[PDB]
């Protein structure tokens, strides 16, 4: 025995943020896995059942996943087949074989640290009372952590079709997030300013966990990871800061297979039979009466990827004697993402950040924006792993059956898998086979700003639109932007023009911290006045043959100033109204590429009757909820912690909020509670800059670090977010040890 | 001209007084809408198949009911296909004139309230200005009436019927106590349907007084115009769900190349097509048409059985149809009408046998002057013989028999497999009257949703057709074991209540007692097995069960408002793996006390289940020893009223069964609870005339603004039965009496 031991120093500061300090990558993984489990054991333990495909054994085949995530909530039995079949032992082998030694070590360490905590939770104590005595709270392996890492890569492709892939048998969605990078012409200062605002889960294993990793001599990085991931995915170090938003670029396509007659598990490749590769999978499943029964399916792969049951999309697309369909996710063969975040965690300049992004071409389903100490310009890119097809292919390769989806999935290549000419293409500068070459993926540097709110790359900067990149990246000058995108660029322009009501005309760290929470509602700012002019005089109506007294609703909305702040009165009536306004023929001024933030616009006077119908419904729904029409938003929109409803602000992107606090709960069922599993919402937030004293970051983790109701870090951060009080997260050693709430413990064990 | 006098008393209970059946229907339609417009209006979309047009084809039904909660588009197809214009015509053609009049009046009175809601007011604010609040026709009321009949057969397969293309009903207690049991001049009838707290199948309590014709009080589903469970001056009765199957399947042998024709003794028969178009609203607010062609066989509608088992797909060679006996039963509403007017128990029984129409429930009744109480599962039931079941069940039919025992699954290509008609069958293909179970007893009859076998445990019933359910071969539910136990212990005087007779006053207390059979019988053996020591290792984890052991030992096995720890027992018992739990098997000689005997081998599994129960309670925020009324509650006017009772699965008789997981704010009754205490009645016939005490647990009105949305619920929480006035003098002398007359030209 070589005596190797993991040893990590865990320093926790305010909100319980852990700052792991270790002499090597293994020990850093050991500390990070320990603190993730210490704060989120129940969410994590359940999640490892998902990636191993062991949910059904413990929790019953017919129950749904407990937590929402990039997988959604399929039945346990289908989730188990999906994971076993796509994240097979081969896919894990393949993934691990492409990894640098230091990351294989960090992941072994992470598993050991998770397991150390599991031993502590089994031993005793009051933490994680909700699950600590369950059989599925158990040690895991490094391989399990690689399953989880691989799983994260599939959000843009295979994950969205878990049930469809688990049920492909022979006859025998992703959305959200804002970010800005302001360059030094915008901040007026020696460095740019980075605003990171992923809209994401508040519960479940995809949710973020905030921490710092200090790996002596190699990295000192702070930010967030999904639970179960060992490197920082959105964050900063002494030299660079970055964030991500969902990209419009499709990451998957379909291949239609022409089957061998007599033999529906074989397909033709330029006239030659090729066998599909079978996998007979048995998933053990707990019966409602307590016993366990085996469930066996034989599922299949083609050379493109797994077989996929498309009959749910359209019954014509069943796997028949003549045709079957496969799905290819470009990320299924992309083993490079984890190393890419790793290299960014260690990056010493924006130029280096940029080179890593180009060399790896691995970013799986997101845009990236970054700012680097000493660099005048901010960076925007949708440089990652993306299917490569030419327009010639889209014309010659698309099949009749593909139409049946052509509205449901535009830009997704649905190709004739019979013809090798239809396989995805490889460029001279493609990093991976069948992926777009680096020079053909969009990016921009600007010394004013770049931003993205989940529209295409086109308007990274409104003054310098980007065009001429492959169609798969999304439209470039021909589609209207969403209301959130129009809100997000409007706020950026108004800041630099000094016309948004905040101090000065620079995107300083302090003013950015305020602006990003201001909760303006674009649909109300641009359209509420026209709507009221159109329907509020008279305010006594006939709607569906009923007398409707809209005088109070008209008054409340006229007095409301189009913001969803905690004290704003009537903002929820607007949400209930705007969300019901039929969209056909609503606007008289259509989209103009030369005016993309202010078009479409112009409420159609012919829409008057339908607007009164929608308003009358909205007044009824608010009355049914038991809230007053003029209730303050903080009473409607809230997070409960320690028995107290903490008031919140913000709203849904569909209303044209930029500040996102988007409840899944109907107003009539207790308001817009954030306590269940809300829609993608403000989660980890960071405002980062690089002033003379060193990197400075202000952060929130809105739902708080720990999922355990007994933890002091279950609702402390949430109370700060309710109050609008950004956390100045300590980063230097002196900042960490000088923090008012500093505590340090060391964990160690033999490797 | 319709004219009805509406007198309301305490809790808003309306007592409609009218000179004829049309006007009584007008008054009743008006009050039901006045209290429940939003539920009712939403329901008329359902029965007409017009949900998707207003609410989107993709959305599920808003309310639970006998239909369950399928997508709007499937519901709309089922209703249009099964409740066709022809089905409505046929239903109406079989009706007495006075009931056709009454349903015309009910439509007109509902429409009158619709006019008033549209004109102004703040009642029914939740929906008064929506397009789907709109006048209805008498035919629409008939659609609703027919729909209620299909609960035992078609309604359970609505989606499967809506998607049949070529290539769960449970609950309720009742007792009937005879004069030997009451020690008095009359029996005592206890009616306790466990039913919906929201949606159009929920009960609405009222009296109808129709000049020289009827004077009846009780409940109807919303949309129904006669009293379904109730009493009059001479007879009282109630219903519980019957175990008897009301449907079967016919496996069809398809005609070659013709997957919409089938063979009948070798001759092709064409299925009858219906091309149905349903407008459906899209997510952006436009409306687009959906079209399916669906089919009928001579047995009933084609049905998609691929979901039951993939092998049962409508293929080239085979298809499946479903026959619900109640699809051709047009008699049920006339049957309740005739009971509403009956002048004695003998007449009530004679009506039951004459009509043989009761569609999916048992009946128990007590009559004025009658020594013996009455139990029957006499109603409409498919008639197949043993010979025929052996000769006709197809190889597929045998496989499905395991999940669906006694549902005839027959070869529909053979005319000798058609359902039989006996000499005393009232309807073709239905069981004859002399072959359906009944019993009179001067002590008691009772049923809690097991079969007819133990209507009275001292005199079991045997030998009736298999279709009625098992009678000695299956263990009884814990609720049936608790319900009989309670009746025996009452008459033995060993239940703790006054005397040894089932008087109205004592029965009113006993039925709310909230005893928990699983705890009374098994908690001691559980704690003896697992509580010493109370420090455990469970899946390798140290578990401190000392508080759980102490709280359960101190709990007295009742779910009353003050009982501490009863919710920990719910979280535990519901988790106990049932395979091999009991060492004393079911015995037909001792059906109340078997199976029993907790298997010592289950100790690890019992610890696992208890550890998980402790965990779930901790996650909910409640203490292990919380009083039940804090955990189990109904919110009205912003106050959580404490409740008592529980779920049948634990062996409660007093049923208050939340669908809400305890970690989501406790056992709230505010959403759509599982079948629970709803209308309850304890009725007797003292020398002054019929006396009834009642609850409508969720209150009369679905409108949060109504003074009758929470008043009765506050009473139920307090355990204060309502003495419902019945005579003219009681009604006009009630402390809350108000009267108003509604009239209009016909």
């Amino acid at each position: 025995g070589d005596g190797s031991t993991y040893s990590a120093e865990i320093r926790r500061t305010t909100m319980g943020v852990p700052h792991i300090k270790a002499g090597n990558w293994g020990s850093a993984g050991y500390g990070f896995g320990y603190v993730q489990a210490q704060d989120n054991l129940c969410t994590m333990a359940d999640s490892f059942l998902t990636y191993r495909g062991e949910r059904s054994r413990h929790l019953g085949g017919s129950a749904q996943l407990v937590y929402n995530s990039t997988l959604g909530r399929p039945r346990n039995i289908d989730s188990d087949f999906f994971h076993r079949h796509v994240i097979s032992d081969e896919a894990v082998d393949r993934t691990m074989a492409a990894q640098p030694a230091k990351l294989l070590q960090m992941v072994e360490g992470f598993a050991a640290g998770y397991n150390r905590y599991v031993r502590e939770a089994k031993a005793g104590g009051s933490a994680h009372a909700a699950c600590r005595s369950e059989a599925w709270v158990q040690p895991i392996t490094a391989r399990d952590v690689w399953r989880r890492i691989y799983a994260a890569n599939l959000a843009g492709g295979y994950s969205n079709f878990a049930e469809a892939i688990a049920n492909a048998q022979p006859p025998q969605s992703l959305q959200g997030s804002n970010m800005y990078g302001f360059g030094t012409a915008a901040t007026g200062e020696g460095s740019g300013v980075l605003f990171g605002n992923p809209h994401w889960y508040w519960k479940g294993p995809d949710r973020f966990y905030q921490a710092q990793l200090t790996i002596d001599g190699e990295a000192n990085v702070s930010g967030v990871s999904f639970l179960g991931l060992p490197v920082i995915q959105i964050g900063f170090n002494d030299s660079v800061a970055w964030s991500h938003t969902v990209s419009t670029a499709r990451r998957f396509g379909f291949f239609q297979l022409s089957l061998v007659q007599g033999e529906p598990t074989s397909y033709l490749r330029d006239g030659v039979p090729v066998k599909m590769k079978p996998a007979t999978i048995t998933v053990p499943s707990r019966n409602a009466d307590g016993s366990v029964s085996d469930v066996t399916r034989t599922l299949y792969h083609s050379e493109f990827g797994p077989l996929v049951n498309l009959a749910g999309l359209n019954p014509a697309l069943a796997w028949s004697q003549g045709t079957a369909f496969a799905i290819r996710d470009i990320n299924g063969e992309n083993f490079r993402t984890l190393r890419t975040w790793m290299r960014w965690n260690q990056a010493k300049s924006l130029d280096e950040f940029i080179a890593i992004q180009k060399e790896e071409a691995s970013i799986p389903w997101v845009n990236t924006v970054a700012v680097g100490r000493g660099s005048a310009k901010a960076w925007y890119a949708d440089i990652g792993a993306v299917p490569n097809v030419s327009p010639a292919q889209t014309a010659a390769c698309t099949t009749p059956f593909g139409m049946a989806v052509g509205q449901a999935l535009p830009n997704v290549p649905f190709f004739d898998g019979s013809r090798s000419e239809c396989d995805w293409l490889t460029d001279a500068d493609s990093v991976q086979k069948g992926a777009v070459g680096v020079s053909r993926m969009p990016s921009l540097q600007r010394d004013d700003y770049v931003g993205n709110m989940n529209d295409s790359y086109w308007l990274a900067n409104v003054h310098a639109p980007l065009t001429g990149y492959p169609a798969i990246f999304g439209p470039a000058g021909t589609s209207a932007q969403t209301l959130r995108t129009r809100m997000g660029h409007t706020m950026a322009l108004e800041r630099l023009a000094g016309t948004d009501g905040y101090a000065g005309n620079k995107a300083t760290s302090a003013v950015v911290r305020e602006m990003v929470l201001g909760s303006r509602v674009f649909s109300a700012e641009r359209f509420k006045d026209e709507v009221l002019d159109l329907i509020c005089t008279p305010a006594q109506w006939t709607v569906n043959g009923a007398a409707v007294d809209a005088a109070q609703a008209c008054a409340v909305l006229a007095a409301w100033d189009n913001r969803g702040r905690k004290d704003s009165r009537g903002s929820h009536l607007w949400d209930e109204f705007w969300s019901r306004v039929p969209t056909a023929s609503l606007f008289t001024v259509p989209f103009s590429a030369a005016d993309p933030l202010n078009t479409p616009r112009g409420i159609n006077a012919a829409a008057a009757d339908a607007l009164r119908q929608a308003m009358a419904t909205a007044i009824a729904r608010v009355g049914q909820s038991g809230y007053a029409l003029d209730a303050p938003r903080g009473e409607v929109l809230y997070a409960t912690r320690g028995g107290t409803r903490l008031p919140l602000y913000g709203g849904c992107g569909a209303m044209g909020y930029f500040t996102i606090t988007c409840s899944e709960n109907d107003i009539t069922q207790g308001g817009y509670s954030m306590d269940g599993q809300p829609n993608a919402s403000n989660s980890y937030m960071q405002v980062v800059s690089f002033p003379a004293s060193g990197v400075q970051a202000h952060t929130f983790l809105t739902f708080s670090l720990s999922d355990d109701p007994a933890s002091p870090h279950h609702g402390d951060y949430t109370k700060a977010y309710s109050a609008g009080q950004w956390l100045r997260v300590p980063f230097t050693e002196a900042e960490i040890t000088g923090n008012a709430d500093y505590r340090t413990a060391t964990v160690k064990e033999l490797e």
